[PDB]
Order: C-alpha cells, then structure tokens, then sequence
C-alpha cells in the first residue's frame, strides 16, 4: 500500500446452484493498494482452477465460475480477498446436485 489502502470486498460473488457444471458466472470487487487479491477457497483445495473448477482474477476484481466440477465440489465456496495489510472475504454456495 503506496499509499495507505490495504483490502476490502467492494463487492462479493453471489451464489448458485446446478446439477453440474452448468454455467455459473460469479465477480467480486475488491480494491486495494497498489493492488488487492483474491484466493478462493472453502473446501476444494484453492478453487484456483484446480482441475473441475475455474477462477479468474484481473486487478481490484476477481471473478470465478463454474462448468467442468465432477462430483467432489460440493457447494458451499468463498473467496478470502486480501493484500499488503487487509485481509477481507466473501461466501457463497454453488452446489452441483448430481
């Protein structure tokens, strides 16, 4: 933080629900200095495209959606935004019934 900022979810992912990997688009806005993060985890091993999931970040917004899990994503997800000094996150289910 150049300047004095450090890590806020300006806003989060909200959350979903498919049998599979339908096609269920997600975004949080984070901001932060000089730039915030995003990890996304809950109980997947770091959402961080593992292999059946698929994140995405750019630079004070992640984003994360979902379209390959097989049948160990189980729903509930999150995402812990941080950076230099902040240390904010979000949350959010997205099940994958059969």
């Amino acid at each position: 933080s150049k300047t004095t900022l450090a890590a806020r979810i300006l806003t989060k992912p909200r959350s979903m629900t498919v049998y599979e990997g339908e096609s269920a688009r997600f975004s949080c806005d984070t901001d932060g200095e000089p730039v915030p993060t995003v990890t996304w985890l809950r109980k997947g091993q770091v959402l961080s495209t593992s292999a059946r999931h698929q994140v995405t970040t750019t630079k004070y917004k992640s984003t994360f959606e979902i379209s390959s899990v097989q049948a160990s994503d189980e729903g509930n997800y999150s995402v812990v935004v941080e950076n230099s000094e902040g240390k904010q996150e979000a949350e959010f289910t997205l099940t994958i019934q059969k």
